């Protein structure tokens, strides 16, 4: 049943098994899918930065042809000349990656599965067990009533909340969330980091939120990612400038919104 | 093939088989899913009232992990502290229930399956056969050009129309409708009851419609449900008061709408 | 795996095998699904005209119960009296058809599969191989900045572009497109014909576009379809009259739109 959902790449698996043999602690796995709420593209930016900047290769491939609804989110063909020249498969993969140090870690990403989340969670549990994963770490942005002119708040959640140095709510499920819940029920350590992203900047990239999340992750896992922190820092500068001019040049109501949210923020702590 | 879609709870099945042994007529099954048009939440109110008020337990469990698209309708996790504390599975179940008398009946409900309706209908046919179901009964609200100030009309439909004491249309299918159609083709008695709900109150609870449907059901099946009829009656009083003040305090056009629909209604019969 | 997705009708298959025995060239297959962009209903009109006008029968039936999301596009039941009298199955079928000559060809149509496009493409490849298909031909409308007062442009694409007597883009995939891409990778000849349909008439029937596409198809395949060309020609006359009166009687901005698009059109070639 759940094992039918994925297959192993021997190269990636050999390299993992050699990391496991040389370090008894085991590996961290980061995971994040594209398809649920992710205010400010906080998780999406991090996924992009990892896969674009760091050396990696596949270790397990999920069967996206069974898991991904193609009419709902239509993968891109490329047209060149006259004919189809290429196709972006909507892959869902566990990759072996190295940080700037050369330290190995795992990274599970692609489109959020549309279906069969219980079987998918159970598959991810077998992968976590087979690859000696010691900690699984999810991350995303949630839109909040907070100002862009104050630092990004975060909500760490899961069983390893202690790694990031009153509340009872119902949240629409996502595949990562159910994966996290099933992993914890099986005894595995989970953390998650949700960035608090200002509602009114939520539907573009908010690099400050990706940066603040990347530094909680890096602080919690011991992974070292200075090039990515730097690129995000740079984007955040450009983005704060753009946001300032928008508010400054807009509506009275929008100005009054930011000041009203600043006041709420400063009055709390 | 269709048997893979569900499994039996032995406790619930034993209790059913003992009901079957003591009454040769067999049982009635009510069924209603969440996911198609149900003006006034007519079916939804009845589902809620049954499952909340009457003693019941599972007899068959469908494989919701195969049948329910999780990204389209995302089941709720609960967050408590710091971490996921619980999860509302999107279950699809045939339950044994007793009315206020202690008379047994079956109740099939949960999210409307998104996929595989032919295999699902055929599974429900095997369940209906194995559990000695004598009558299957669906129920929902359809939005109509009728006034809230006149009684709820109903359209009984199916092979047992006689149980509720000119027309040729194409209707978007729903899982219950295709189940009803396949059951009838296999010789099984089906009724359905559609409440006529005023368009302009259709997108909230319209307890009058649930009440009028509950009393056709109860009259057609011999089931006795006075506590539920009472709670619905009470809600309907509150709801008629709210609607009256809305129309009375709104637009000229809305007042003119209700009077125009009253006139149409009174001129017919 | 892919063979589970369809079954053969022996009658249709015998008649195909006899066509194959009498003509070594093999057959052409046209295919077009309902569910992706098709400006002006260009492909839809052709599908309708073929299936309504020409003698045909099933050769292969796909398992729509696995491939078609029923809640997303709900097949029609028919209500008559009092009860369900009929049901429009959302079939996906390869049909044997004859043109006005009696020349055989194949026609694959129904709702675009929602899921499992890789397995579906591979199934269509086995069907193309088993039925001696020499050319597979897709066709649809794309909305463009062009005037309704100038002829319909077309973009032929695929490996047999030569049959219809600078450009590098990413296009959302559709099932036909991925089928075309997999077929070409397996050595099979594909053509496609996309009609350029004026944006502002795109969301109804634009018979001129179906006609222009039908004549490229007919010219590329050697099929003869004069009755269908005639009906489309007739609709196009009615449609050009309706569009002229709309523009003529509308906004200054809409008049200025058509003239601005005419100017762009005439300045190119
Ligand atoms: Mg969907
Ligand atoms: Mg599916």
């Amino acid at each position: 049943d759940p094992q039918d959902l994925y297959t192993w790449e021997p190269k990636g698996l050999a390299v993992v098994d050699m990391a496991l043999a040389q370090e008894s602690a085991g590996l961290v796995m980061l995971y994040h899918f594209d398809g649920y709420i992710d205010a400010g593209e906080t998780g999406d930016q991090i996924v992009d930065q990892v896969l674009d900047s760091l050396p990696h290769q596949v270790v397990a491939r999920f069967d996206h042809d069974r898991l991904v609804d193609y009419r709902a989110r239509r993968p891109l063909l490329t047209f060149k000349r006259d004919t189809w020249s290429d196709y972006e498969e909507p892959t869902i993969e566990v990759r072996l990656v190295q940080d700037a140090t050369g330290a190995p870690f795992l990274f599970l990403s692609g489109p959020e599965p549309d279906v069969e989340w219980e079987r998918f969670a159970a598959a991810v549990g077998q992968i976590v067990e087979r690859l000696g994963v010691r900690l699984s770490v999810s991350f995303h942005g949630i839109p909040m009533g907070v100002p862009h002119t104050r630092p990004v708040g975060i909500t760490p959640h899961g069983s390893r909340t202690d790694l990031v140095p009153f509340e009872e709510a119902q949240v629409p499920g996502s595949a990562e969330a159910l994966v996290e819940y099933r992993l914890a029920q099986a005894g595995h350590d989970v953390l998650g980091v949700a960035a608090h992203v200002p509602h009114y900047v939520a539907r573009s990239a908010y690099p400050d939120a990706a940066l603040t999340v990347l530094e909680a992750i890096t602080a919690a896992t011991g992974l070292v990612l200075p090039g990515i922190a730097h690129s995000l820092r740079t984007d955040a500068h450009r983005t704060q400038t753009e946001i300032d001019r928008q508010i400054q040049e807009g509506d009275e109501e929008l100005i009054a919104l930011v000041q009203g949210l600043e006041h709420q923020y400063d009055a709390a702590a």
